């Protein structure tokens, strides 16, 4: 299986508990390519790092669920997690 | 087979654990048109979004049991779940 | 012969294991016409959806049967699947 | 037959499994009337709703079965359940 | 020829499999008038409802034995089917 | 069905999580009319607002639980919750 | 006939069948008076109550049945269905 | 059958449930009378309210059980409601 | 015989016990090409994942019954599964 | 001689006991071409597979036969088992 | 006789009854040498480990009946049971 | 009989559900005297205490029961049941 | 049988609920050696310490399992435990 | 029983919530006399004040379990509660 599974948990690892609300609120308005689904709230809005990393691997693949994490951690202003997870992504 | 059973489900999912009780707790006690029965209390203080979707496709039907989730949906104070509901369901 | 002993079973087999149990303690206090048999409590409480069915619509009659069974299955509050047994036998 | 036998359903299909069981137990020291039975302590403990019910009106007789359960019901808190059963069998 | 043959079947036939066994057990232990013999445990414990109404007519007479299962139904706490039996039996 | 349930529910939603704490404990001792039960104090101290309702509609009577509940909020000092609500229940 | 084979019935059927698997396996290794033989355990762990108040009736006698199932019920602590057994069959 | 195990159940609701774990802790090691069995550690750290009455109940009598829930609720500091119980079980 | 009765499998164990049953709902409601049958909901809600797969090589046939599980998975948001069930399927 | 007798046997064999009874009771109504006759409930309700085949292939003919368990297979849902025995007489 | 009617069991009766039905269901579907008959669905979901191990060594021979089992055991992924098999048969 | 069948059953029975599951996943791995077999890990993690009970005393001896039963509750860390266990088995 | 079901467990014990997670999730993308199982996603995200011991002994091998285990120990931070278990299964 | 369960437990009821903590934490590393086991950090690190009473007086003995409690808490400073602990204990 890809590592893509773990450099996400690594990048929602570092954000404190402030700062992962704010990330699990911004997933809900993000927009979204052609063909993917989006989480619900109910359940979006009470997971923790661990459950959230498997459902974004879930519902997006490896390569577009890596690429929507960046987007949305440069969006809320953290780049460096996003700058880290675009470098273990990439390669 | 009508595809509202679907929309109930999703609009029942973006729903916070607490909300959905309020929209189980509401559900006891809402105006029902003439001909309909009531979920008892039994059951419908346990149920989760699933099986609550089931049961109001089941005890009413599809065109009431959206009518009746979007009323309620609106009564509690939500009124963007009654309006995606509204809407997928009217066309 | 006439296909409502399908009828009923396509409507008995809709049921879970906990609505069958309702309707089949249901079946002992319907009220009847006269000249209909009531089925006795010791095989009722037993039997499974087929055995239900046959039973059914042995004691009771193509039309009475159907009738009946959308009656009982009307009064628990299940009214998707008495209109589809209503839609199914009357025409 | 009676319909006793539904009235006292929906009365103890309106209590959640939590005081279903407060139920069950004081069904188990309620004062009875001279000449009728106690429910073996052996099925009291595991029976539901139905086959409580079924029992219920099985053992004691409808008015004396119905009368009983008020009572259980106005004992243990609950007036009104207690109040839709007298309602009901009353008249 | 005694019609009551009838109404012991439709008590006895009102019973299911549990209370059925218990019944013949109580069957062995109730206490007989004199003159009329017991029925032997080698073919009372495998003896289904119809066998056991035939033989209990035969055994006893036709009133005995009507009044020795209404007895014995009441003993064993069921007071609804005693009830009808006696209604049955004595007009 | 009464609507005194929901009338409740908005008395007990506008009112602080702290003063919630005291509207329960006062709850413990308020005097009660003759043939009313009293909640018990393990399930009483930790119901939140909904499942307070709850209990409130089912121990009392509609008319009774919102008299209480008025009368409670009164006697806590909030006057701008119990006029609302005795405003709400009566007409 | 004695009709300590009765009270014995009470005296197993007021137990959960929890604690029923538990009076079968300590039936297993109770010391016996001489000259009575022992329930085999192929059966024994396969009866159920009545079988199992036929079968202690049968092995034993009617006076030693009581007295060895009273012995049981206080070796595995339940202490009121001994006494209530004890009543019954010393007088 | 006596009414102890109703004001048992009185004493035992009026609890929270950390100091249900407390009861129940505290009943592994409370001293007993010759002739009383122990209720296993197995079962008892997990029984609710109800489960608790009915084994206290079961393994001592309606005076004893009484008794010894009134010392163990006056040793565990609890004084009200040992007071109740008491005034309720004496007379 | 076909090997796509092992692939879809592989698609129904990697969903917990809640998608699972979100899977088995939108199974009830899914649109049918002409010919085929729809899975009776008494028995659909009860399954597990063997039993589920088993049921939709049955109903449906290779080809079809993949195809289905992809759709359905697609539609509830897991395009992780969907893309490893069509690779597998596929070639 | 031929062996359309092992084609049915085949495809009988190759579903479980709960489909049988299915396929048996449906066997009581499904539509028959004039000439042939219907088999009655006494027997159709108590064969098993082998002798169920057996009775097909008597009653009706080999090709009629066939047509006949693979319109009912059809009916039913099962449409794997219907398409091996439609390929298995074809051809 | 050979002992592999032994090795198997052991490996049949080694694994919880959960896999065993995955068991079951990949023996419906795995590759089978020329020459070598299928298990039918109706009777193989529906064997114990013991029946299982009878019909797998009646079906195929000793040698290839091991072969199968330890094939079907690898690719469900016990990798422990599957050693056990190969080691105890080969020599 | 001997009576080590109790003294394993006290000590089965005063640990909670917790480490029940630990004692059977440590009996699976626990080294054995030279001609004992092990019990198989298909029905071992389904047993409850009395099952277990049974099957130590059956497949090892009393002594031998005892002593292994003791050795691995003490290799769990339970040193207090250990030693009751032994207190009780060595006089 | 091996020790080493043994060293894992007090491994996987010695870690929090938290840990467990992270555990549980890294399990589903650690490489693979050759001709090794994954375990289903569907079982692995709800099994405890036990079970996950004892499914990590089931697919792979008693040396495989704890070398795996201590790597995903050591990929995951914790050094103190994976040092543990390596002196434990080592030597 | 030894009353050793309840003065351990008077001495943990009088750590606050803090110093519990430190309490547990120092538990983990204090030496321990050969014979006796190590709590698990699982459970240690999240057990309360009556849960680890329990753990203590079971994995250790009445006589050790308070030395060791004593020990333990005069070495983290607090001396009035070791005092009181040795003084309930000794005498």
């Amino acid at each position: 299986m890809g590592r893509a599974r773990d450099a996400i948990l690594d990048a929602l690892e570092n954000l404190t508990a402030e700062e992962l609300k704010k990330f699990k609120l911004k997933l809900l308005s993000v927009p979204l390519r052609e063909g993917y689904g989006r989480i619900p709230r109910g359940a979006l809005l009470s997971m923790d790092a661990l459950d959230l990393t498997d459902k974004l691997v879930s519902f997006y693949l490896e390569t577009y669920g890596a690429e929507l994490t960046a987007n949305v951690l440069r969006d809320m202003g953290l780049q460096e997690m996003a700058g880290q997870l675009q470098a273990a992504t990439h390669q």
